[PDB]
């Protein structure tokens, strides 16, 4: 049972994209490919396609590190957070 | 001061993988490079070019994530993490 946080509802269809991998309540994903939307909710990578795939098809990597990216810049840095870090869930950090 | 893990000598001067932006010993990854490498040492990504970055001058991103990429089989998804995760540092886990 995995509650879309988009739409509220839970997924049983996923939409998986190519080529970055993330997946993503099926419905919304697609609503999002109408609306004209071509990047990853998650990771904002370019989607070329969206695959249908059932909830129990999939292996997900769960592997946690550190992103490390560097920038010559702060603020190219924080446009690299606004741009890639705030879907992508709760950030690990000590304060918890 | 930072230790590179190749050659173990502190690191002075850094080159900035382009562009993936991780960043690595800068003689290293040179010496990686006249080998024929192509490849980030740490993401796998290609590599268009190495710049030369002195150590102050760069701002790193260090929010931690989990990778969330999914695959259609144990096999592919062993070998992404074989491929994206052995030398991008000590994964983060409850057994810490
Ligand atoms: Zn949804
Ligand atoms: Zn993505
Ligand atoms: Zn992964
Ligand atoms: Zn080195
Ligand atoms: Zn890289
Ligand atoms: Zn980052």
């Amino acid at each position: 049972v995995h509650f879309c946080d988009k739409c509220g509802l839970p997924i049983k269809v996923y939409g998986r994209m190519i080529p970055c991998k993330h997946v993503f309540c099926y419905d919304c994903a697609i609503l999002h490919e109408k609306k004209g939307d071509k990047m990853c909710p998650g990771c904002s990578d370019p989607v070329q396609r969206i695959e249908q795939c059932t909830r129990g098809s999939l292996f997900m990597c769960s592997i946690v590190q550190g992103c490390k990216r560097t920038y010559l810049s702060q603020r190219d840095l924080q446009a690299h957070i606004n741009h890639r870090h705030m879907r992508a869930g709760k950030p690990v950090t000590r304060a918890s």
